[PDB]
Protein backbone atom coordinates (compact mmCIF):
# COMPACT_ATOMS: atom_id res chain seq x y z
CA UNK A 1 0.00 0.00 0.00
CA UNK A 2 0.98 3.67 -0.39
CA UNK A 3 0.59 7.06 1.32
CA UNK A 4 -2.60 9.08 1.77
CA UNK A 5 -3.69 11.38 -1.04
CA UNK A 6 -5.45 14.61 -0.17
CA UNK A 7 -6.44 17.98 -1.55
CA UNK A 8 -6.73 21.07 0.63
CA UNK A 9 -10.34 21.40 1.75
CA UNK A 10 -11.20 17.71 2.04
CA UNK A 11 -11.93 16.25 5.47
CA UNK A 12 -10.30 13.54 7.57
CA UNK A 13 -11.94 11.00 9.86
CA UNK A 14 -15.62 11.25 8.95
CA UNK A 15 -18.13 11.15 11.80
CA UNK A 16 -21.92 11.24 12.10
CA UNK A 17 -22.14 15.04 12.14
CA UNK A 18 -19.35 15.51 9.55
CA UNK A 19 -19.56 12.62 7.06
CA UNK A 20 -17.05 14.52 4.91
CA UNK A 21 -14.55 14.61 7.80
CA UNK A 22 -14.24 16.17 11.25
CA UNK A 23 -10.75 17.52 10.45
CA UNK A 24 -10.79 19.84 7.43
CA UNK A 25 -7.37 19.88 5.75
CA UNK A 26 -6.04 23.45 5.65
CA UNK A 27 -2.37 23.29 4.61
CA UNK A 28 0.55 20.85 4.45
CA UNK A 29 2.86 20.81 7.46
CA UNK A 30 5.47 18.21 6.50
CA UNK A 31 5.86 14.62 5.42
CA UNK A 32 8.25 11.73 4.95
CA UNK A 33 8.40 7.97 4.62
CA UNK A 34 6.14 7.75 7.70
CA UNK A 35 3.30 9.54 5.96
CA UNK A 36 2.11 13.15 5.85
CA UNK A 37 1.30 15.91 8.35
CA UNK A 38 -1.47 18.40 7.59
CA UNK A 39 -2.68 21.48 9.43
CA UNK A 40 -6.39 21.01 10.04
CA UNK A 41 -9.47 22.80 11.36
CA UNK A 42 -11.18 20.67 14.01
CA UNK A 43 -14.80 21.24 12.97
CA UNK A 44 -15.93 19.94 16.38
CA UNK A 45 -13.92 22.15 18.76
CA UNK A 46 -13.24 24.83 16.09
CA UNK A 47 -9.54 24.95 16.95
CA UNK A 48 -6.35 24.58 14.96
CA UNK A 49 -4.88 21.08 15.11
CA UNK A 50 -2.22 19.05 13.33
CA UNK A 51 -3.06 15.61 11.95
CA UNK A 52 -0.30 13.13 11.09
CA UNK A 53 -1.53 10.55 8.57
CA UNK A 54 0.66 7.45 8.59
CA UNK A 55 1.44 5.53 5.40
CA UNK A 56 -0.71 2.40 5.36
CA UNK A 57 2.14 -0.07 6.09
CA UNK A 58 2.57 -2.18 9.20
CA UNK A 59 6.21 -1.13 9.44
CA UNK A 60 4.97 2.44 9.97
CA UNK A 61 1.59 1.53 11.50
CA UNK A 62 3.29 -0.41 14.31
CA UNK A 63 5.59 2.55 14.94
CA UNK A 64 2.58 4.88 14.94
CA UNK A 65 0.78 2.94 17.66
CA UNK A 66 4.01 2.86 19.65
CA UNK A 67 3.98 6.67 19.42
CA UNK A 68 0.33 6.72 20.52
CA UNK A 69 1.23 4.49 23.48
CA UNK A 70 3.99 6.87 24.59
CA UNK A 71 2.19 10.15 23.97
CA UNK A 72 -0.79 8.90 25.97
CA UNK A 73 1.45 8.51 29.02
CA UNK A 74 3.31 11.79 28.51
CA UNK A 75 0.01 13.62 28.07
CA UNK A 76 -1.40 12.23 31.32
CA UNK A 77 1.59 13.17 33.48
CA UNK A 78 2.35 16.45 31.68
CA UNK A 79 -0.90 17.79 30.17
CA UNK A 80 0.31 21.38 29.67
CA UNK A 81 3.61 20.12 28.20
CA UNK A 82 5.71 21.57 31.02
CA UNK A 83 8.47 19.25 29.81
CA UNK A 84 8.17 20.33 26.16
CA UNK A 85 7.14 17.06 24.48
CA UNK A 86 4.46 17.34 21.83
CA UNK A 87 0.87 17.05 23.02
CA UNK A 88 -1.26 14.39 21.31
CA UNK A 89 -4.94 15.36 21.52
CA UNK A 90 -6.65 12.45 19.75
CA UNK A 91 -6.10 9.43 17.54
CA UNK A 92 -8.33 7.62 15.04
CA UNK A 93 -8.20 5.42 11.95
CA UNK A 94 -8.98 7.04 8.59
CA UNK A 95 -10.18 4.62 5.92
CA UNK A 96 -8.71 6.08 2.72
CA UNK A 97 -10.99 7.14 -0.11
CA UNK A 98 -8.97 4.59 -2.09
CA UNK A 99 -9.17 1.61 0.28
CA UNK A 100 -6.20 1.64 2.64
CA UNK A 101 -6.62 2.20 6.38
CA UNK A 102 -4.55 4.94 8.03
CA UNK A 103 -3.85 5.52 11.68
CA UNK A 104 -3.73 9.27 12.32
CA UNK A 105 -2.56 11.21 15.36
CA UNK A 106 -4.03 14.59 16.33
CA UNK A 107 -1.60 17.13 17.78
CA UNK A 108 -1.61 20.68 19.04
CA UNK A 109 -1.01 23.11 16.20
CA UNK A 110 2.63 22.78 15.16
CA UNK A 111 5.08 25.45 14.09
CA UNK A 112 8.20 25.05 11.97
CA UNK A 113 11.06 22.77 12.91
CA UNK A 114 14.48 23.67 14.27
CA UNK A 115 15.91 22.45 10.97
CA UNK A 116 13.46 24.79 9.22
CA UNK A 117 14.68 27.64 11.43
CA UNK A 118 18.28 26.85 10.49
CA UNK A 119 17.66 26.43 6.75
CA UNK A 120 15.71 29.67 6.36
CA UNK A 121 18.63 31.57 7.93
CA UNK A 122 20.93 30.05 5.26
CA UNK A 123 22.33 27.72 7.94
CA UNK A 124 23.88 30.67 9.75
CA UNK A 125 25.00 29.98 13.33
CA UNK A 126 22.26 30.26 15.94
CA UNK A 127 22.96 32.90 18.62
CA UNK A 128 24.14 31.44 21.91
CA UNK A 129 21.38 33.03 24.06
CA UNK A 130 18.80 31.39 21.78
CA UNK A 131 20.85 28.17 21.63
CA UNK A 132 20.78 28.12 25.43
CA UNK A 133 16.98 28.43 25.60
CA UNK A 134 16.48 25.62 23.08
CA UNK A 135 19.02 23.36 24.80
CA UNK A 136 17.45 23.86 28.23
CA UNK A 137 13.91 23.03 27.13
CA UNK A 138 15.20 20.11 25.07
CA UNK A 139 17.16 18.79 28.05
CA UNK A 140 13.99 19.14 30.11
CA UNK A 141 12.18 16.92 27.62
CA UNK A 142 14.96 14.32 27.66
CA UNK A 143 15.01 14.34 31.47
CA UNK A 144 11.25 13.75 31.39
CA UNK A 145 11.76 10.78 29.06
CA UNK A 146 14.78 9.06 30.61
CA UNK A 147 14.20 9.57 34.33
CA UNK A 148 10.48 10.27 34.73
CA UNK A 149 9.36 7.62 32.22
CA UNK A 150 12.30 5.32 31.31
CA UNK A 151 11.83 6.14 27.62
CA UNK A 152 14.62 6.53 25.07
CA UNK A 153 13.81 8.67 22.03
CA UNK A 154 16.59 7.37 19.71
CA UNK A 155 16.00 10.17 17.14
CA UNK A 156 16.96 13.50 18.68
CA UNK A 157 17.60 15.80 15.71
CA UNK A 158 16.66 19.35 14.60
CA UNK A 159 13.76 18.12 12.45
CA UNK A 160 12.25 16.57 15.60
CA UNK A 161 12.25 19.88 17.52
CA UNK A 162 9.32 22.15 16.62
CA UNK A 163 8.83 25.79 17.54
CA UNK A 164 5.50 26.70 19.13
CA UNK A 165 3.77 29.21 16.80
CA UNK A 166 3.18 31.69 19.65
CA UNK A 167 6.95 31.95 20.14
CA UNK A 168 7.44 32.30 16.38
CA UNK A 169 7.15 35.80 14.93
CA UNK A 170 5.66 36.86 11.56
CA UNK A 171 9.21 37.98 10.69
CA UNK A 172 10.07 34.26 10.94
CA UNK A 173 12.88 34.59 13.49
CA UNK A 174 12.96 33.15 17.01
CA UNK A 175 14.08 35.07 20.08
CA UNK A 176 15.36 33.58 23.32
CA UNK A 177 11.73 33.48 24.50
CA UNK A 178 11.17 30.70 21.96
CA UNK A 179 9.34 27.58 23.14
CA UNK A 180 10.07 24.20 21.58
CA UNK A 181 8.39 20.80 21.36
CA UNK A 182 10.11 17.43 21.07
CA UNK A 183 8.22 15.37 18.49
CA UNK A 184 8.21 11.99 16.72
CA UNK A 185 8.02 9.27 19.38
CA UNK A 186 7.38 6.44 16.91
CA UNK A 187 10.98 5.22 17.08
CA UNK A 188 11.08 5.63 20.86
CA UNK A 189 11.46 2.70 23.23
CA UNK A 190 10.80 1.74 26.85
CA UNK A 191 13.93 0.60 28.70
CA UNK A 192 12.28 -0.16 32.05
CA UNK A 193 12.60 -3.93 31.52
CA UNK A 194 15.20 -4.27 28.75
CA UNK A 195 17.54 -1.28 29.08
CA UNK A 196 20.23 -2.34 26.54
CA UNK A 197 19.44 -2.88 22.86
CA UNK A 198 21.52 -3.58 19.75
CA UNK A 199 19.25 -2.51 16.88
CA UNK A 200 20.56 0.18 14.54
CA UNK A 201 18.63 3.29 15.61
CA UNK A 202 18.92 7.07 15.05
CA UNK A 203 19.45 8.83 11.75
CA UNK A 204 23.03 8.62 10.51
CA UNK A 205 24.26 12.13 11.32
CA UNK A 206 23.18 11.87 14.98
CA UNK A 207 23.89 8.16 15.60
CA UNK A 208 26.01 7.36 18.65
CA UNK A 209 29.15 5.22 18.20
CA UNK A 210 27.99 2.37 20.46
CA UNK A 211 25.12 1.83 18.00
CA UNK A 212 27.64 1.42 15.18
CA UNK A 213 29.93 -0.78 17.30
CA UNK A 214 27.31 -3.14 18.72
CA UNK A 215 28.34 -2.77 22.36
CA UNK A 216 24.74 -2.04 23.38
CA UNK A 217 22.88 1.27 23.52
CA UNK A 218 20.57 2.78 26.11
CA UNK A 219 19.44 6.21 27.28
CA UNK A 220 22.92 7.61 26.59
CA UNK A 221 22.32 7.32 22.85
CA UNK A 222 20.04 10.37 23.14
CA UNK A 223 22.67 12.52 24.88
CA UNK A 224 25.13 12.05 22.01
CA UNK A 225 22.41 13.10 19.56
CA UNK A 226 21.71 16.10 21.79
CA UNK A 227 25.38 17.07 21.77
CA UNK A 228 25.57 16.82 17.99
CA UNK A 229 22.41 18.92 17.79
CA UNK A 230 23.94 21.63 19.98
CA UNK A 231 27.11 21.84 17.87
CA UNK A 232 24.94 22.02 14.75
CA UNK A 233 23.11 25.06 16.13
CA UNK A 234 26.39 26.71 17.09
CA UNK A 235 27.93 26.35 13.61
CA UNK A 236 24.73 26.15 11.57
CA UNK A 237 26.15 23.01 9.92
CA UNK A 238 25.61 19.29 10.37
CA UNK A 239 28.49 17.94 12.45
CA UNK A 240 28.95 14.40 11.03
CA UNK A 241 28.42 14.46 7.25
CA UNK A 242 29.12 10.86 6.26
CA UNK A 243 27.20 7.69 5.48
CA UNK A 244 30.05 5.17 5.75
CA UNK A 245 30.54 3.59 9.17
CA UNK A 246 34.36 3.69 9.14
CA UNK A 247 34.62 7.30 7.99
CA UNK A 248 31.88 8.31 10.44
CA UNK A 249 33.83 6.79 13.33
CA UNK A 250 37.00 8.57 12.21
CA UNK A 251 35.14 11.89 12.14
CA UNK A 252 34.31 11.17 15.78
CA UNK A 253 37.98 10.39 16.36
CA UNK A 254 39.11 13.55 14.58
CA UNK A 255 36.67 15.78 16.47
CA UNK A 256 37.43 14.44 19.97
CA UNK A 257 41.13 13.67 19.51
CA UNK A 258 42.17 16.44 21.93
CA UNK A 259 39.65 15.49 24.60
CA UNK A 260 41.83 13.04 26.44
CA UNK A 261 40.65 9.54 26.59
CA UNK A 262 38.13 9.62 23.74
CA UNK A 263 39.29 7.05 21.22
CA UNK A 264 37.26 4.61 19.13
CA UNK A 265 37.70 1.22 20.84
CA UNK A 266 36.56 -1.96 19.05
CA UNK A 267 33.79 -4.06 20.60
CA UNK A 268 34.62 -7.40 22.23
CA UNK A 269 34.89 -10.21 19.71
CA UNK A 270 31.49 -11.95 19.53
CA UNK A 271 30.70 -15.63 19.64
CA UNK A 272 31.07 -17.36 16.28
CA UNK A 273 28.35 -19.61 17.76
CA UNK A 274 25.84 -16.74 18.02
CA UNK A 275 23.22 -15.66 15.49
CA UNK A 276 22.31 -12.80 17.90
CA UNK A 277 21.74 -9.29 16.57
CA UNK A 278 24.47 -8.13 18.93
CA UNK A 279 27.06 -10.53 17.52
CA UNK A 280 26.17 -9.73 13.90
CA UNK A 281 26.65 -6.02 14.59
CA UNK A 282 29.89 -6.57 16.49
CA UNK A 283 30.96 -8.95 13.72
CA UNK A 284 30.49 -6.21 11.11
CA UNK A 285 31.93 -3.46 13.32
CA UNK A 286 35.14 -5.39 14.03
CA UNK A 287 35.86 -5.49 10.28
CA UNK A 288 36.54 -1.74 10.62
CA UNK A 289 39.44 -2.39 13.02
CA UNK A 290 42.94 -3.78 12.50
CA UNK A 291 44.71 -4.70 15.76
CA UNK A 292 42.60 -2.67 18.17
CA UNK A 293 42.84 0.52 16.09
CA UNK A 294 40.15 1.96 13.85
CA UNK A 295 41.23 0.94 10.36
CA UNK A 296 41.25 4.46 8.94
CA UNK A 297 42.38 5.47 6.37
CA UNK A 298 43.72 2.12 5.13
CA UNK A 299 40.30 0.47 5.54
CA UNK A 300 38.60 2.69 2.95
CA UNK A 301 40.44 0.51 0.42
CA UNK A 302 40.99 7.31 -5.16
CA UNK A 303 38.50 7.05 -2.30
CA UNK A 304 41.12 6.89 0.45
CA UNK A 305 42.18 10.30 -0.90
CA UNK A 306 38.63 11.70 -0.73
CA UNK A 307 38.13 10.35 2.79
CA UNK A 308 41.46 11.85 3.91
CA UNK A 309 40.53 15.37 2.76
CA UNK A 310 37.00 15.15 4.21
CA UNK A 311 38.35 14.02 7.59
CA UNK A 312 41.02 16.73 7.31
CA UNK A 313 38.34 19.42 6.99
CA UNK A 314 36.52 17.99 10.03
CA UNK A 315 37.28 20.48 12.83
CA UNK A 316 38.48 19.65 16.30
CA UNK A 317 35.88 20.31 18.97
CA UNK A 318 37.81 23.08 20.75
CA UNK A 319 38.47 24.86 17.44
CA UNK A 320 34.73 25.15 16.76
CA UNK A 321 33.89 27.31 19.78
CA UNK A 322 34.92 30.92 20.29
CA UNK A 323 36.86 31.81 23.46
CA UNK A 324 33.90 33.53 25.13
CA UNK A 325 31.85 30.32 24.69
CA UNK A 326 34.07 27.97 26.69
CA UNK A 327 31.18 27.12 29.01
CA UNK A 328 29.10 25.83 26.09
CA UNK A 329 32.15 23.80 25.04
CA UNK A 330 32.25 22.25 28.52
CA UNK A 331 28.56 21.34 28.38
CA UNK A 332 28.96 19.65 25.01
CA UNK A 333 32.05 17.78 26.25
CA UNK A 334 29.85 15.96 28.78
CA UNK A 335 27.64 14.97 25.82
CA UNK A 336 29.96 13.92 22.99
CA UNK A 337 31.92 11.21 24.80
CA UNK A 338 32.66 8.12 22.70
CA UNK A 339 32.19 5.80 25.67
CA UNK A 340 28.46 6.09 26.48
CA UNK A 341 29.18 5.30 30.13
CA UNK A 342 30.89 8.70 30.56
CA UNK A 343 27.94 10.71 29.21
CA UNK A 344 26.00 12.73 31.75
CA UNK A 345 22.37 12.19 32.61
CA UNK A 346 20.12 14.96 31.25
CA UNK A 347 19.28 15.95 34.84
CA UNK A 348 22.99 16.47 35.51
CA UNK A 349 23.44 18.49 32.32
CA UNK A 350 20.56 20.77 33.34
CA UNK A 351 22.64 21.68 36.43
CA UNK A 352 25.70 22.47 34.32
CA UNK A 353 27.12 26.01 34.70
CA UNK A 354 26.17 26.82 31.09
CA UNK A 355 22.53 26.97 32.21
CA UNK A 356 23.23 29.47 35.00
ZN1 LIG B 1 32.03 27.43 32.76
Amino acid sequence: EFHVQYSVGEGLGPTADFPNGRYQILAPLGSGTFGKVVSCWDRVTEQLVAVKVIRAVRKYAEAARMEIDILLELGRKDPTSRFHCVRMLSYFTHVSQQGNAHVCLVFEHLGPSLFDVLMRNHFRPLPVPILRAVARQLLEAITFLHEHNQIVHTDIKPENVLIVPSSYYPNRQITEHVQVRLIDFGSASRLDKVSVRHAIVSTRHYRAPEIILGTGWSFACDIWSFGALLVECYTGQTLFQSHDDLEHLQLMQKLLQHENGEVIVPPPRPSPSSTSMGSQRRREALKLFRDGRLNWPEGIDLARQKSIRRVARMPELHSIFRPEHACLLHLIRCCLTIDPLKRWRPSELLRHPFFM
